[PDB]
């Protein structure tokens, strides 16, 4: 019969009513400026898709950060280009501040606005409740407003967001795999970690939309709050789903599959069986119970959907009672 098509609740039609220019990013031409502009002082960090640096600028003196692209299709890089530039000056969205082409490799190399290089993953040990509120309600300004831009980063993790907890500043970065939401259109369920994947992208559902963003963003909620990183803890992406299936029960699963009347792969209906749904007071323990509150449980639950229609909208979040406190100190 085929999948049932879905469209997005919100920012559904935001690049309809933008030019070509905007979101046609295969069209888009990029100037590009000089390596001998800039200096690499030490590596950063490696990646799957890229080398990191630090660098220094050598008409100001300020430090910044150097990402040479590794080779991929011209389009993505272009991509990931256009939505840098048109997500530019956001709210807590990394500032990409010159491109460049390599002299050794001849490959591109984009360059940011240095910051503190502290990554989400080393700080959840030493976070309080409310500076997860604080910096979760960051997060959520900056997937709103790329959201609202007709953008999903489709790669939400803590790896992906740097911190100056000094300063208190967020950064939501690794925008390569970003993509521009169009209603109808199918894309790659093949994006993100395996362990912040949704379930449409582990059911192959090709036509998901922001929504997908709000998932991971649960994951990584629900791992700061219980203290288990990673809170779905899945061998492959087979596997990812039963690690949910026995979380948020099959119940609900195969009603959001007969919904949109998704192909289920033959391989899930021998691993998945059935599984109840879980509350969240068991995942509680000694250790973290002051970060677990009605309020964040709440929040936590409906983010977490197997029905991708049915979590929260960014905006929606930024709403809820577990940022009351956060919302108001910021007033
Ligand atoms: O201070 C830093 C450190 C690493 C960074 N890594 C990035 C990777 C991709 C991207 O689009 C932006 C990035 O910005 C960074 C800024
Ligand atoms: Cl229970």
């Amino acid at each position: 019969s085929g999948p049932v098509p879905s469209r997005a609740r919100v920012y559904t039609d935001v690049n309809t009513h933008r030019p070509r220019e905007y979101w046609d990013y295969e069209s888009h031409v990029v100037e590009w400026g000089n390596q001998d502009d800039y200096q690499l002082v030490r590596k950063l960090g490696r990646g799957k898709y890229s080398e990191v640096f630090e660098a220094i600028n050598i008409t100001n003196n300020e430090k910044v950060v150097v990402k040479i692209l590794k080779p991929v299709k011209k389009k993505k890089i272009k991509r990931e280009i256009k939505i840098l530039e048109n997500l530019r000056g956001g709210p807590n969205i990394i500032t990409l501040a010159d491109i460049v082409k390599d002299p050794v490799s001849r490959t591109p190399a984009l360059v940011f606005e240095h910051v503190n290089n502290t990554d989400f993953k080393q700080l959840y040990q030493t976070l309080t409740d409310y500076d997860i509120r604080f910096y979760m309600y960051e997060i959520l300004k900056a997937l709103d407003y790329c959201h609202s831009m007709g953008i999903m980063h489709r790669d939400v993790k803590p790896h992906n967001v740097m911190i100056d907890h000094e300063h208190r500043k967020l950064r939501l970065i690794d925008w390569g795999l970003a993509e521009f939401y169009h209603p109808g259109q199918e894309y790659n369920v093949r994006v993100a970690s395996r362990y912040f994947k949704g379930p449409e992208l582990l059911v192959d559902y090709q036509m998901y939309d922001y929504s997908l963003d709000m998932w991971s963003l649960g994951c990584m909620l629900a791992s700061m709050i219980f203290r288990k990183e990673p809170f779905f803890h899945g061998h492959d992406n087979y596997d990812q789903l039963v690690r949910i299936a026995k979380v948020l029960g099959t119940e609900d699963l195969y009603d959001y599959i007969d919904k949109y009347n998704i192909e289920l792969d033959p391989r899930f209906n021998d691993i998945l069986g059935r599984h109840s749904r879980k509350r969240w007071e068991r995942f509680v323990h000694s250790e973290n119970q002051h970060l677990v509150s009605p309020e964040a449980l709440d929040f936590l639950d409906k983010l977490l959907r197997y029905d991708h229609q049915s979590r929260l909208t960014a905006r929606e979040a930024m709403e809820h009672p577990y940022f009351y406190t956060v919302v108001k100190d910021q007033a």
